[PDB]
């Protein structure tokens, strides 16, 4: 496999490895609550603290992608879960985007770090849950009865991770006005993971390959549901977030969010994945 080959040649050349107080530090538009008359009863710094509350939320629901889903899925690649993997080259592949997502999760945790070091602010990770696609991902854990389908789980959701993580990573890419650490920390992520994009396609299209039918489906009944779970906004992350804050009347507003904007898509770009399954011909 020539792709994956000269990813492993040519790593040590592209890994990523190797404060305006007046900006905001998170786009409004991605606050669920900005979309309800309540915005109009928050006070600047309010709204300020909730812009530095959304990007700290997206830092943390990146990590627990990385850490959750990715790199164990990566870990189970490595050790031979999946059929129709295997060979030195897939190892070093595999092997090197562990060393990215875990360059990934530090610079999601430094970009939460300058925010509460500058705007002299805990915004503690202890506050937030668990993010919906890491809930969602647990849920169907749960739900397994037998090893190789926890397995298959959680390939499934790390495909749809890598393949997706591009349109999540470009909501924050290439704003101008947000505090340029973040864009830039973003950007670099961004760069890194076309190359995960295209190492996890190739492993989903052969494991499916090499699976019996049964097993197939069930890999793509969890691709569904990953691809659900991670475009979604989190609705439960923001109502922590607002529940903190000691917002009034949070509760009924987040009610009123959840029927409003419930069916709306934080992620619009899927042409990774309806790639994916075009070419699979699924
Ligand atoms: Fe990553
Ligand atoms: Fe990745």
């Amino acid at each position: 496999n020539a792709v994956i080959n000269r990813l492993v040649g040519n790593w040590h050349r592209r890994a990523a490895v190797k404060f305006d107080p007046g900006r905001p530090d998170f786009r409004e538009d991605m606050i669920p609550f900005r979309g309800h008359p309540i915005w109009e009863r928050l006070s600047d710094e309010t709204r300020s603290r909730l812009l530095s509350w959304g990007w700290v939320a997206y830092n943390r629901n990146t990590v627990l992608i990385e850490q959750r889903i990715a790199n164990p899925a990566f870990e189970l690649v490595i050790g031979g879960a999946y059929p129709g993997l295997g060979g030195q080259q897939l190892e070093l592949a595999v092997a090197q985007a562990m060393v990215d997502e875990q360059y990934h999760t530090l610079m999601h945790i430094n970009g939460s770090a300058v925010t509460r070091r500058m705007r002299r602010s805990d915004f503690s990770d202890r506050v937030l849950p668990d993010s919906h696609i890491t809930t969602i991902h647990q849920e169907h854990l749960d739900r397994c009865e037998e090893p190789w389908q926890r397995s298959l789980t959680t390939l499934g959701f790390a495909t749809v991770a890598e393949i997706s993580i591009n349109a999540y990573l470009d909501l924050l890419a290439d704003d101008q006005e947000i505090q340029v650490v973040n864009s830039t920390t973003v950007k670099l992520h961004n760069r890194d993971e076309y190359c995960h994009a295209s190492i996890s396609g190739e492993m989903m299209k052969q494991v499916y390959e090499a699976l019996p039918a049964d097993r197939r489906r069930f890999l793509l009944e969890k691709v569904v549901a990953g691809l659900e779970a991670f475009v979604a906004p989190d609705f439960t992350t923001w109502e922590s977030i607002v529940a903190f804050e000691g917002v009034p009347g949070w509760e009924k507003a987040a009610a009123e969010v959840r029927e409003a904007q419930g069916g709306t898509h934080l992620v619009q770009d899927h042409s990774g994945i309806h790639t994916l399954l075009t070419e699979m011909d699924v």
